[PDB]
């Protein structure tokens, strides 16, 4: 069937003008230019008329897009510590995923070094000793380190059929979350990070350790942006 490309409506054209297409790993898929001028793919592509939806299959392979400078620049690095009040909103739709499909990361904040930030959709994982399931998780690292104590782990909400907000702000080295209009992640710590001056947002699907290399994660974006102050 006829495959319609984001850029056919205006509401996703502010952030395909901030943003590049990796897929299906880091490699570029398409540059800020390509996106405004109508790429489509079924990787990527406007479902129902109205959906940004991404969609991989394969351990750690990605249709994500990465921040960019606005208006054809190059990759973009920010740090959390420089002042600026840092923001990506969005809304996501989160269909039933197939079996196979883990974890999903639909947003970051990632840098140079490590990820400071993933949200993701979860099948199934405890937290500080309770059993969560099918729920949308942040993980915050406060250390390069593979240990727990390098990560804060939080129970987001369960998902939704509907439509979930999402914004995240970073200001003066702390990080907020608001899900559905309510703080769920307020004034975390990221000072650890001060001086790193390479981070940038990234949205889409990301997917981490599926049991099956053929399962396909999909996740839909209603909205979209990510913006300075
Ligand atoms: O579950 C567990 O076992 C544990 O997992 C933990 O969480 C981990 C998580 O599961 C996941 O593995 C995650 O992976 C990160 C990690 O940093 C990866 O290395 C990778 O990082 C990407 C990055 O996102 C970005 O895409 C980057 O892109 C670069 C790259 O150079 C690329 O080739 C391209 O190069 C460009 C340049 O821009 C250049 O300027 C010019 O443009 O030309 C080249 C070009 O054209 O090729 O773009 C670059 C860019 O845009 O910056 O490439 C990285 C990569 O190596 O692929 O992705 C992951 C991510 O996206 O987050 O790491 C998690 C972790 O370690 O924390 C925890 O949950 C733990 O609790 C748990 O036990
Ligand atoms: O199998 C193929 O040939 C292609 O399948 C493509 O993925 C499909 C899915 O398999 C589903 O059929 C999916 O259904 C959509 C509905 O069309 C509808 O948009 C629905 O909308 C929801 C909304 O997401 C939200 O939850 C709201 O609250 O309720 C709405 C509602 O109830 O209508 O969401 C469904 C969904 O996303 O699961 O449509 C996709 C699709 O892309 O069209 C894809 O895998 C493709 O590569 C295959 O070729």
């Amino acid at each position: 069937e006829f495959l319609t490309a984001v850029s056919s409506i205006d509401t996703f054209l502010p952030v395909l003008n901030e943003a590049k297409l990796q897929w299906p790993t880091s490699a570029l898929a398409a540059s800020s230019e390509e996106l405004l001028g109508g790429y489509v793919g079924s990787q990527f592509y406007l479902q129902d008329g109205k959906y940004m939806q991404f969609q991989i299959a394969g351990s750690s392979n990605r249709c994500e897009l990465r921040q960019m400078i606005p208006d054809g620049g190059s990759e973009i690095g920010w740090a959390v510590d420089d002042g600026t009040t840092h923001t990506a909103t969005s809304s996501i739709v989160v269909p039933e995923q197939v079996d196979g499909v883990e974890e999903v990361t639909i947003m970051q904040i990632n840098s140079g070094e490590a990820p400071q930030l993933r949200i993701s959709w979860i099948r199934s994982k405890s937290l500080d000793g309770v059993a969560y399931e099918d729920f949308i998780m942040s993980t915050v690292r406060i250390g390069t380190g593979d240990s727990s104590d390098n990560f804060v782990k939080t129970h987001l909400a369960d998902r939704t059929a509907g439509a979930m907000s999402f914004q995240i702000d970073v200001k003066d080295s702390k990080l907020t979350i608001t899900v559905n209009g309510n703080v769920v992640v307020n004034g975390q710590d990221l000072s650890f990070w001060d001086g790193t001056d390479s981070c940038y947002f990234k949205a889409g699907a990301y997917n981490n350790n599926p049991t099956s290399e053929s399962a396909t994660a999909r996740i839909k974006f209603a909205a979209l942006a990510w913006v300075d102050h």
